[PDB]
């Protein structure tokens, strides 16, 4: 029994084209797509106003396809999971920094998180790396002055994710830019022939943040977009797979994985516990996280019995199933934070 997972690189707002290719696959092969994974540049612009939050050169200030799906005119034929890249409606993604559905069948994993589906554990890390913004907090509500910095990956995600492989392995990890140095771990001479511009960066190509996370969790698969090319590499037990850009034939590939249990999309318990236990660092809605707190120190307080109570409370107020919520994203921001705070304060500390 096997499941077929579509892995997609850069979408850049070409949703109808993406879903067509996926459909062409299910007919070319007669195989069923279980769900879709996307590695960023989703450009989930709801309406014209969101263009302000899209960091692109002027000629790429375009609405794209997403609003069609936001409006219900079009409907995603598959459950689609994604992280953010460097070309996003960053205001929308900041509202949903704790993850959320942007529309039917399209789930954003947030700044970072781990989810559960079909017996698999999947980790996502949004954004691209810029050293000068790695320690920068998020400011809320979103502001047009931060269009150039909202999509930069923060250092703290490392401490947020580092313990996730303690109780079970990670099957798939997602990032937009490549883990730094992994370019040297495939046929890089061949890669440079197709992509001569990459040779200059050498082993420094990619995100040092994703490099750390990969080395720490050692997932079965690490999948990345950003670089506009197909590429495979092996870092120890980890299969690295880079994907291209929609419109070109290197953008989509497929994972054929053993299917033990068919199971709806669910929150990962270990992630949920980290989420609750780090609440003090995220308590200021105007500016988070406050790094006068040590994320590691906060997470060190997790215990078997506390985790059990947390998951019990999460199931009660939110549910383990990740379900579609059609409330505006500003409402979802406040709502999810309300329950995280409620649960933390119920533990007693
Ligand atoms: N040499 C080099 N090129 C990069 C690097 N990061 C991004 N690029 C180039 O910039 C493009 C970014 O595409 P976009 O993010 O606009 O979809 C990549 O496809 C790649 O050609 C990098 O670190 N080094
Ligand atoms: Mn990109």
């Amino acid at each position: 029994q096997i499941q077929h997972i579509a892995i997609v690189g850069c979408v850049h707002g070409k949703y109808r084209e993406m879903y067509r290719q996926l459909s062409e696959y299910e007919k070319s092969t007669g195989k069923e797509i279980s769900f879709v994974i996307c590695t960023g540049d989703m450009q989930t612009l709801r309406y014209e106003a969101d263009l302000v939050y899209l960091k692109v050169p002027p000629k790429y200030k375009q609405m794209g396809d997403f609003h069609l799906y936001y409006e219900g005119k079009e409907k995603a034929p598959y459950l689609t999971l994604f992280i953010g890249g460097n070309h996003e409606s960053s205001n929308v993604l900041l509202h949903l920094y704790n993850g959320g559905f942007v529309c039917f069948n399209m789930y954003y994993l947030g700044v970072c998180s781990c989810i559960n589906i079909n017996g698999l554990r999947i980790v996502g890390v949004s954004g691209i790396y810029k050293s000068f913004d790695e320690k920068k907090p998020y400011t809320y509500p979103p502001s047009p002055n931060d269009v150039v910095s909202l999509f930069h990956t923060r250092n703290y995600v490392i401490q947020m994710l580092s313990n996730l492989s303690q109780s079970s392995q990670i099957d798939i990890s997602l990032s937009h830019d490549w883990p730094q140095g992994i370019v040297m771990k495939g046929n890089y001479k061949q890669l440079y022939r197709f992509q001569p511009g990459f040779k200059k960066d050498g082993a420094s190509l990619g995100s040092p943040i994703n490099k750390v996370i990969l080395n720490t969790l050692k997932p079965k698969y690490w999948i990345s977009g950003h670089m506009h090319c197909e590429y495979h590499a092996e870092e120890g037990p980890t299969h690295f797979i880079a994907l291209g850009k929609i419109g070109y034939k290197n953008a989509i590939s497929y994972l054929d994985l053993p299917l033990k249990q068919k199971t709806d999309l669910e929150y990962d318990k270990d992630w949920v516990c980290n989420l609750i236990m780090t609440w003090p660092a995220f308590s200021n809605k105007a500016q988070f996280p406050d790094l006068s707190y040590s994320i590691s120190e906060l997470l060190s307080k997790r215990t078997k019995e506390l985790d059990k109570k947390i998951i019990e409370l999460w199931e009660k107020y939110i549910g383990l199933k990740i379900i579609y919520d059609s409330d505006t994203f500003d409402i979802q921001f406040t709502s999810r934070r309300f329950y995280i705070e409620k649960i933390y304060n119920e533990l007693n500390i």
